[PDB]
């Protein structure tokens, strides 16, 4: 038993809710949250904007010095930080961003990052202003993540959509 509520079973191990991935992050204070981050860690808008902007840009003072000492992540990778006031890590996970012409097939890789933890709040990857279809990152999210995710989905208009849509 865990203090997710009301999500819509997916799968066996899938949720889903219409929900500000914040504001989720600030009710629930999971163990982690999951950051659709770039390979730079600048934080500047999307969710990795509001998750950054919720932690009185703690989080980017993190992530500097991160980059500073190991230089960029790669496409598909990820790193364990702080979760600040929000989780108690995050996990900052690279989805390919289609607006800036990065291969798809890493959408899997990316997902597989989420296997080191067996529990996690995350949003669907490469959604958003990455520019992939949200229906299929929730493909390969279910089709890749074994470990338990909460997915946290802003906009009610697409939450719809992919439940009424979802095979
Ligand atoms: O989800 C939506 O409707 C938007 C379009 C897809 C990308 N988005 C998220 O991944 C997201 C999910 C939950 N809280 C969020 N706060 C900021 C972004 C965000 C936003």
């Amino acid at each position: 038993v865990n203090s997710f509520s009301g999500y819509l079973k997916l799968t066996d191990n899938v949720y889903i809710k219409n929900a500000d991935i914040v504001e989720e992050a600030k009710k629930v204070k999971p163990t982690v949250v999951v950051n659709a981050a770039n390979v730079y860690l600048k934080h500047g808008g999307g969710v990795a904007g509001a998750l950054n902007k919720a932690t009185n840009n703690a989080m980017q003072v993190e992530s500097d010095d991160y980059i500073a000492t190991n230089g960029p992540l790669k496409v598909g990778g990820s790193c364990v930080l702080s979760g600040h006031n929000l989780a108690k890590h995050c996990l900052h996970v690279v989805g390919p961003n289609v607006n800036k012409g990065e291969d798809i097939q890493l959408l899997k890789s990316a997902y597989e990052n989420f296997n080191q933890h067996e529990v996690l709040l995350a949003p669907l990857l490469s959604a958003g202003i990455f520019g992939a279809d949200p229906i299929h990152s929730l493909r390969v999210c279910v089709d890749t993540v074994r470990t338990n995710v909460y997915l946290a989905v802003f906009d009610k208009n697409l939450y719809d959509k992919l439940v009424s849509s979802f095979l």
